[PDB]
């Protein structure tokens, strides 16, 4: 899969389990197209999302819901979630998303290989 | 102003000067209400966007323009922006800065809320 | 000051008060010299840790108490503290931030580096 | 192995590859005894650092030679290295110690499981 999510928990020092990850693709009317989704495994990662052949260039935006997982957790967050956006390529490889997650603080880092 | 932006650059450790950000409500349309907008400063910092009257309850959505801050670089940034989404002042209320530290490929957001 | 410190709470989304900051430099001895220590206030800043005349060039060590923070509101952290190492005015005086930004199992530091 | 290390690149997007790390235990005079090291793989990790039986209880000291890595890139950084120390245990896990480097700031997190 040339897409991936890794989510971490900054208070717990863990993966996020069960997270719910929604991915959207910008239309051509620039709303947001629904396009994958899933929860976060026991490793707090999101595997195939997508395949090579669906994964064309474009608008992506990837939302986390942070704050469903904080809620699970007893603690008050800041965010609604946190959302990446970006734009794959040009030109041509494989995303990482990663997520480091705390109540009121959340840093995403792009991971693009080959 | 309840409501204050302040941005950095990771990658030289200065403040990040004229950088763009808008701000949006969620209407009971549930669609984004253009709220207030502007660029930083010298220092970084975005204050005036707002006033206690006018911040009131609701959720709210704060994009900065990043991409356009790398790219007058040269730099071809990941990120289309850096977005941030609460809701405010749902206890009362609160004055917030909104936090960013910027890299080309990889952001963080942090909160700081007080009670004023 | 040409020396700040500046600490957040990632999880309160608060500035962190009264916390224990340390700063070192390093002897040609090759060991850390006691530079300056002090407490973070109401802001989670520490203000005139040192001087321009006394702030020479040369390697400094900040260590950041974290760990007597977290533990001071129950929570058992995984780093014993937070502790940034740099090179300071090689090319001649600047002015310097030292921003933490603290969880209990993660923390980040930026530096702020300004020509005075 | 119970201890791991993981590192990135912010301003590239992509693992470090050939990064130094040492490990210190911290002994009785409380100095800092070397314990461990290596460098980071092309997917900028570091595994077989320690084993189960010599990873005792204690304080720990993770240093990774970021300054270098910034210097073979053409790139200004800011701090001489990253820094982490924690203390191994109570009670008893995998440790993996991921740091995400740009070059005027990093940030480091423990992600500890089983």
């Amino acid at each position: 899969c040339p897409l991936m999510v890794k989510v971490l928990d900054a208070v717990r020092g863990s993966p996020t389990i069960n997270v719910a990850v929604h991915v959207f693709r910008k239309a051509a009317d620039d709303t947001w197209e629904p396009f994958a989704s899933g929860k976060t495994s026991e490793s707090g990662e999101l595997h195939g999302l997508t395949t090579e052949e669906e994964f064309v260039e474009g608008i992506y935006k990837v939302e986390i819901d942070t704050k469903s997982y904080w809620k699970a957790l007893g603690i008050s967050p800041f965010h609604e979630h946190a959302e990446v956006v970006f734009t794959a390529n040009d030109s041509g490889r494989r995303y990482t998303i990663a997520a480091l997650l705390s109540p009121y603080s959340y840093s995403t880092t792009a991971v693009v290989t080959n």
